[PDB]
């Protein structure tokens, strides 16, 4: 019941963690709440669930064999394909034997003298670890909003977070969807394909850009696969972990014709990359406005009814402030005869009854209600974890006035503890597979550094975290991501905004210099 490393989570990050640590001779125990590997790709399985970043980028690079061997069927893989990929990865590297599934980590307590972590679970596991590595992911489900009389409704209630494995038939059914974030946006067009009638209950419109999905052919695949190494080098040095860069010139320093041409290009590629089309797009409000206009025109042209197009248009929000969603035929869905967009600002939901949804304005008879829930704060999974460090001081207490980290990898009072791809790191702002590889590699090197020195532990110094907190604050203040009610907030803007390449370089040089800003512990 003791191991070198305990890993929390078996999604992209935990799976690579198991592989990397084991390869270096460390014994590893992983714990996963879900019944299988995959993380978000295991449990978030509503129809239309799909990644934001091209699959060739949003995939592992640690294995040349896997890169050559695996064939992505399209530009943006759906979750069943990403799940299949991750299951294949766990097969190839024999990861499952070190994972205990259906097992939720509840507490981790530092033994200050021994420099070890006692990790406890809801299934009665109690294990001892030199290093505790939390790979619990950036996205956890929001609580189902309290609707009165929900318990009274007699039709089916389906949650996008807990989608039935064997699916749900919408044929013949009157369906209501509450929620227009990414879960609602991705499932809506698919729901509308087989539903008798679909009502979308929208409170706040969000920005969405087409995926523009193409099935990747043979001659395309082999040519991208032939140039994979170079694509990875460009990705690892870039702002967002993909082989793309913003325009050389600024948005306002270019002509109106050329501005449309750059925007038109990035619309085709589609996704998150549209947000970073010009260098100052997320920096300067006026440059942002030009992207908002381009977006509004595109949507006005796709949606037949002018008033619906207006209703689908987000009001006084910077485009790309909140993360832009990626869709497959979402706005085209509203041209159908069998879909209605309900403005909840006009007529809010006041409850449900036996037969459907009650708004202030009208009652809606429904056979099925789909709760397209959103995702909790970036720290949501960590907040379900009781982590007791030096002095019996909890992580939740340390983070009360905001997350405090050095590089996202060190916290004073929490030695030999590593939170992956969370606050103080680029996190959701970068390609997370590559980001996971970066963090897992960094942790492994740090462990190797300590083992070579005969040292017991490593810990963020108070001075270094304070410098980093302010460094994060400084990069954040110029950004339109630091919006009044931004999800990246907790006040403290949580992710590192400098860029992924910049951050890689910062943490690599820290390591190379004998871990400045960390204390090496003999313990
Ligand atoms: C529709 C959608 C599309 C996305 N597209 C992209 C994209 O294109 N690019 C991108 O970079 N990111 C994308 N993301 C973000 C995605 O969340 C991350 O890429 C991904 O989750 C990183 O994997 P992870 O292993 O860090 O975390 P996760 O996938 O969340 O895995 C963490 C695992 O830890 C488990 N866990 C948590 N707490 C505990 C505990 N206490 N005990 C035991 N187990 C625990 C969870 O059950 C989960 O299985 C997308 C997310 C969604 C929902
Ligand atoms: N690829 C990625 O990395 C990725 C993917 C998804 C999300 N994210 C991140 O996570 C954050 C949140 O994403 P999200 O899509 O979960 O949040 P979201 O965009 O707010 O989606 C939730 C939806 O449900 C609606 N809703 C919630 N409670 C309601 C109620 N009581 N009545 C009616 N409607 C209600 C919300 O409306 P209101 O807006 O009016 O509350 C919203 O439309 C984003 O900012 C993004 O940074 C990242």
């Amino acid at each position: 019941t003791s191991y070198d490393v305990v890993v929390v989570g078996a999604g992209i990050a935990g799976l690579y963690a198991i592989h990397r640590f084991r390869s270096q001779g460390l014994t590893v125990r992983a714990f996963e709440a879900a019944s299988g590997v995959g993380g978000v790709w295991y449990w978030n399985r509503y129809p239309g669930a799909r990644c934001d970043v091209e699959s060739i980028d949003y995939s592992y690079s640690f294995s040349p064999e896997l890169e050559q061997e695996w064939n992505w069927s399209e530009k943006y893989a759906t979750q069943p394909e990403i799940l299949a990929y991750l299951e294949h990865v766990a097969d190839r590297f024999d990861l499952r034997r070190d994972i205990r599934f259906d097992t939720r980590v509840t507490s981790a307590v530092l033994d200050e003298e021994g420099l070890r972590w006692t990790v406890r679970t809801d299934r009665g596991d109690e294990v001892s670890a030199r290093f505790l590595v939390v790979a619990a992911g950036p996205l956890s489900n929001a609580n189902t909003p309290a609707f009165d009389g929900l318990d009274r409704f007699t039709g089916d209630i389906v949650h996008t977070a807990r989608w039935p494995h064997d699916g749900v038939d919408f044929t013949g059914k009157r369906v209501g969807v509450i929620g227009t974030g990414s879960s609602g946006i991705q499932s809506i067009p698919i729901i509308a394909e087989q539903a008798e009638q679909l009502f979308v209950f929208q409170r706040s419109a969000n920005y969405s850009i087409p995926a523009g999905n193409v099935p990747l052919d043979d001659a395309t695949r082999a040519e991208q696969k032939a140039n994979y190494a170079e694509r990875r080098r460009l990705s690892r040095e870039s702002g967002g972990g993909s082989p793309h860069r913003p325009h050389p010139k600024s948005a306002l320093e270019v002509s109106e014709e050329e501005r449309r041409a750059v925007y038109e290009e990035r619309w085709k590629l589609g996704g998150v990359l549209f947000s970073k089309a010009f260098p100052d797009q997320l920096t300067d409000p006026a440059a942002n406005d030009t992207a908002r206009a381009f977006w509004e025109e595109k949507i006005r042209a796709v949606v037949d009814d002018p008033a619906v197009a207006e209703l689908l248009t987000p009001k006084d929000h910077a485009i790309g402030a909140k993360r832009i969603v990626t869709d497959s035929g979402y706005y085209e869905t509203y041209n159908r005869d069998n879909v209605e967009l309900v403005d909840l600002r006009s007529t809010p939901i006041v409850g449900m009854d036996e037969t459907g949804i009650v708004t202030t304005g009208a009652h809606y008879d429904l056979d099925m209600i789909v709760l397209a829930t959103g995702f909790d704060a970036m720290t949501g999974s960590l907040d379900k974890l009781e982590i007791v460090g030096r002095g019996g001081r909890t992580l939740k207490e340390t983070w009360a006035a905001g997350p405090r980290t050095y590089l996202g990898l060190g916290i004073d009072g929490f030695p030999n503890f590593f939170n992956l791809t969370g606050p103080g790191s680029p996190s959701v702002l970068a390609n997370m597979v590559l980001h996971s590889e970066l963090h897992v590699d960094w942790v492994a090197d740090a462990i190797a550094y300590l083992d070579a020195r005969g040292a017991a532990g490593i810990e963020g110094t108070p001075e270094a975290v304070a410098d980093w907190v302010e460094e994060c604050r400084n990069r954040a203040e110029a950004s339109l991501l630091n919006s009044a009610n931004s999800w990246y907030l907790g006040r403290v803007f949580m992710p590192f905004l400098g860029g992924f390449g910049v951050y890689r370089e910062i943490i690599t040089e820290v390591a190379e210099s004998g871990y400045k800003g960390f204390a090496i512990l003999e313990g």
